[PDB]
């Protein structure tokens, strides 16, 4: 198991434009393409994202390559802000990925403001900082994702993605 295909299962591969679980226009593997209602701007995101007249539809190499850079820009976004580039210093392989799914999925902002579970990470109280991650919107919404990534971070083991 590895960030790509943990990202591969949590997001799945859908070749059309599709909502995401907030409502939100999005093709590939979780690629979000616009936060607007309007149809319109999520197909001129997409041909702009893709560098062709899509007509709202792209192949797997597409989204692959859109995955590609997904999960560098969680990355790079990770690495230049003050309050995750710490804790991602800090963390092992496996648990770095587990960071990059959160900031995947929610964002830099949102999850760099989760100063408790942040800290609690740091400290390496895995326990607890499980227990504190759960206590979030994010859990809520999607507490299936929510288990399989926080029993990465409890356990620093891909378990939670075996026979997925
Ligand atoms: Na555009
Ligand atoms: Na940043
Ligand atoms: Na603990």
């Amino acid at each position: 198991m590895n960030i790509f295909e943990m990202l591969r299962i949590d997001e799945g591969l859908r070749l059309k434009i599709y909502k995401d679980t907030e409502g939100y226009y999005t093709i590939g593997i979780g690629h979000l393409l616009t936060k607007s209602p309007s149809l319109n701007a999520a197909k001129c995101e997409l041909d702009k994202a893709i560098g062709r007249n899509t007509n709202g539809v792209i192949t797997k190499d597409e989204a692959e390559k859109l995955f590609c850079q997904d999960v560098d820009a969680a990355v790079r976004g990770i690495l230049r802000n003050a309050k995750l580039k710490p804790v991602y210093d800090s963390l092992d392989c496996v648990r770095r990925a587990a960071l990059i799914n959160m900031v995947f999925q929610m964002g830099e902002t949102g999850v760099a403001g989760f100063c408790n579970s942040l800290r609690m990470l740091q400290q390496k109280r895995w326990d607890e900082a499980a227990v504190n991650l759960a206590k979030s919107r994010w859990y809520n919404q999607t507490p299936n994702r929510a288990k399989r990534v926080i029993t990465t971070f409890r356990t620093g083991t891909w378990d939670a993605y075996k026979n997925l």
